[PDB]
């Protein structure tokens, strides 16, 4: 599978050893033949599992949660897909690798959706090779897939809120449990109902994953709240999945703002895949999977396909030639290869609103294309009423770099900016131009 003009998709059921067993297997053949090689990794944290898995083979780690030091005779380097996507879209000079290696590859943030495009349109062209690795490739219709033992697969009523009664199966049970909510704010509500309960909970994010993973393998727990992101490689030694199979659909109304949609129906990719965090020891059979809804194609009009367009648009290829999305994930949105190209400094500063200011690619790109540098923040206090960002159901407030105190009201409303507690604070310090 290593040689040029061939994607492959290495697509083994969950816990099958795709990463474990695989992957240090393509590595050794890929090193023997001399071919370039980037290995992409979801997150940190398993950038951290792959060096446990490839130890002592050659490979160069461009993340700091990994402690090794690189000889320099390395030709396979190991990446996040932001890292990777990031480059590209930076002045700096990424290699054009002979094989490049997608770990988790179902991964629908903007930036793996634009690494994934980036990738297949080199193969097509005729200059990579590339593997995909994923139990669910997109288009997966099997919410159900195989396992190393088997599981029990409930269709019950599942919580989404504090109860009081009518779910004692939740409570009686006297293992480990990951349930997977819609949002932070929704798990903020159910791992106090448990906490007031007795229960130990560990709570994920995007924003916290790394810090609070380490805490699954470092302390007891009952109970493991997160949201969508443990469907990417996390690992618990668990023994029911409660999935209440709801998620939040970010979605561009008139192209005028973003809200958060739902909660709505996962898709049957992510399903299996948080189906998948049990059933992984073929010595414990009988891993429960309680869940709470039915599945639904949500990824269609999804605004992570019309931002990863934005970013694909703003990624030099070969003079004017623009990658395309992957095949099977390209009808997701209504966009024309192109109609997001920026003119050189108004791209710079759409990559530094990424970066620095930590924006949603769409607002990113709102601020960017109407002409607007990056330290230029008067756009956030300028937009109608209707756009006031409210804190704790009264308007929220900043100080801005004036001196000024003035209502949070931006000219582009995009509903991630205050999602929670934490991305709205965030947001206020970027108004206030505290980064
Ligand atoms: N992939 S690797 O680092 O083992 C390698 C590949 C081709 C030549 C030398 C070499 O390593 C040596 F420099 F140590």
């Amino acid at each position: 599978m290593l040689k040029k003009k061939q994607l492959t998709v290495l697509d083994l059921h969950p816990g099958a050893g795709k990463t474990r067993r695989v992957l240090p297997e393509i590595v050794r053949e890929a090193i023997k033949k001399r071919l370039r090689t980037v290995i992409l990794a979801p997150t940190r944290v398993v950038a951290a599992e792959m060096e446990e898995a490839l130890r002592g083979l050659p490979v160069r780690y461009m993340t700091t949660a990994v402690n090794v030091t690189h000889s320099g005779t390395e030709i396979v380097d190991l990446m996040c897909h932001a890292t990777f996507t990031s480059r590209l879209l930076q002045p700096i000079r990424v290699p054009n690798y002979n094989l490049n290696i997608m770990d988790e590859a179902h991964f629908t943030d903007p930036s793996s959706i634009a690494a994934r495009g980036y990738i297949s349109t080199r193969v097509e062209m005729g200059e990579a090779a590339a593997i995909f690795m994923t139990a669910t490739p997109p288009g997966t219709r099997d919410a159900f897939p195989d396992s190393n033992s088997p599981i029990m697969d409930t269709e019950v009523e599942v919580p989404e809120r504090a109860w009081s009664s009518g779910f004692d199966w939740v409570t009686d049970h006297s293992g480990k449990t990951v349930w997977f909510v819609p949002s932070v704010r929704n798990g903020n509500e159910i791992a106090a109902c448990l906490t007031k309960a007795g229960k130990r909970v560990i709570q994920l994010s995007r924003k916290t994953f790394e810090t609070e993973f380490q805490k699954t393998k470092n302390q007891e727990w009952d109970f493991v709240i997160t949201t969508d992101i443990s469907e990417m490689g996390a690992n618990f030694k668990a023994d029911r999945v409660i999935d209440s199979r709801r998620c939040l659909k970010p979605v561009i109304l008139d192209g005028e703002r973003v809200i958060l949609a739902g909660p709505m129906p996962v898709t049957h990719a992510s399903a299996a895949q948080r189906r998948g965090r049990i059933g992984r020891n073929p010595n414990k059979p009988g891993d429960e999977y309680m869940y709470g809804g039915g599945c639904a194609e949500t990824d269609e009009g999804h605004a992570h396909w019309l931002e990863a367009r934005m970013l694909l648009d703003n990624i030099y290829l070969q003079d004017g030639l623009i990658a395309s999305l992957y095949r099977p994930e390209a009808d997701k949105v209504a966009a024309i290869e192109g109609e997001f190209k920026l003119r050189t400094e108004q791209r710079k500063t759409f990559v530094e609103l990424m970066k620095r200011g930590d924006l949603p690619v769409w607002l990113a790109y709102q601020v960017a294309s109407a002409g607007i540098t990056y330290t230029d923040r008067r756009w956030c206090f300028d937009g109608t009423t209707n756009n006031t960002i409210m804190e704790d159901s009264v308007p929220a407030e900043v100080w801005t770099k004036y001196g000024e105190k003035r209502v949070l009201k931006p000219r582009w409303m995009d509903a991630r900016v205050c999602s929670d507690h934490a991305a709205l604070k965030s947001f206020k310090e970027f108004a206030a131009g505290k980064r």
